[PDB]
């Protein structure tokens, strides 16, 4: 159970996003069903105010919490991945149109989920923003904890794999569009019961087998981190 506060740009902290620049759910219960219209950008899916510059290169950071601002973040036994996807905001999320940035599920010279680390990084992860043309896209967060994914949703929609999704209206000015955003997956409808990742049991299965869900991170990506970038405590 978590959400995405705001986001920071170069390490500079644009402030509380929720309803304003992040098209926030109204609470913090995850989406299961892979076929849900929530899939997209979570349960409330809709133009919020405001979208955020930046520019081609620039250190993005999303930073979580659970109920109030840089406290546990989200419960430790989320174990998961974590995946950032983009697209044009146009489309508003529909039709095949996600492309990953990143992904980071266990490290095993760490021993530790991307989730465990995030939780060390006071609900901070980045990416750097792509080299695509200049206009307004969604950054769409994505965050699978698997306490309990050795069930399908389909089969006990008590359990199942839970998706923590946030979208930020994110705007980027400057950019050489060296790397023009190709066609993407869609969401709903990437994931099913048969992909990778979805189904596993963190109990009996090591997770040092685990692979996460496809698409692949596309080739224009430049990478990102899970990392403290800012000092909230500070403000
Ligand atoms: O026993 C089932 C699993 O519970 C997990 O804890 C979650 C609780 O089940 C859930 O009710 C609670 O929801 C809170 C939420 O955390 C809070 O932010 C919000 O204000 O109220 C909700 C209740 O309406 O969330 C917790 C996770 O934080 C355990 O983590 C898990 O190990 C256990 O299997
Ligand atoms: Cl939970
Ligand atoms: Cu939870």
């Amino acid at each position: 159970h978590t959400l995405v506060w705001g986001v920071w740009v170069n390490g500079v902290d644009q402030g509380d996003g929720r309803n304003i620049y992040i098209r926030s759910p109204p609470n913090n219960n995850p989406v299961k069903n892979l076929t849900s219209p929530d899939m997209t950008c979570n349960v409330d899916n809709r133009v919020v105010p405001k979208s955020v510059p930046v520019n081609a290169g620039d250190t993005l950071t999303f930073e979580w919490y659970h109920n109030t601002r840089d406290d546990d973040i989200i419960a430790s036994s989320h174990h998961g991945p974590i995946a950032v996807y983009i697209a044009p905001a146009a489309s508003n999320g529909q039709g095949n149109v996600w492309v990953k940035l990143f992904e980071d599920a266990y490290n095993v010279t760490n021993s530790t989920w991307a989730v465990d680390r995030l939780i060390t990084a006071h609900g901070q992860h980045s990416v750097v923003v792509p080299h695509v043309a200049p206009g307004d896209y969604l950054f769409r967060a994505e965050i699978i904890a698997l306490h309990e994914a050795d069930s399908l949703y389909s089969q006990n929609p008590i359990r199942g794999a839970q998706f923590y999704i946030s979208c930020a209206q994110i705007t980027i000015n400057s950019s050489d569009d060296s790397t023009p955003l190709p066609a993407g997956v869609p969401f709903p409808g990437a994931y099913t019961d048969s992909t990778p990742g979805i189904q596993f049991n963190i109990y009996t299965t090591p997770a040092t087998s685990y692979v996460a869900p496809p698409p692949s991170v596309w080739s224009g990506a430049l990478g990102g981190s899970i990392a403290q970038v800012g000092d909230a405590s500070l403000e």
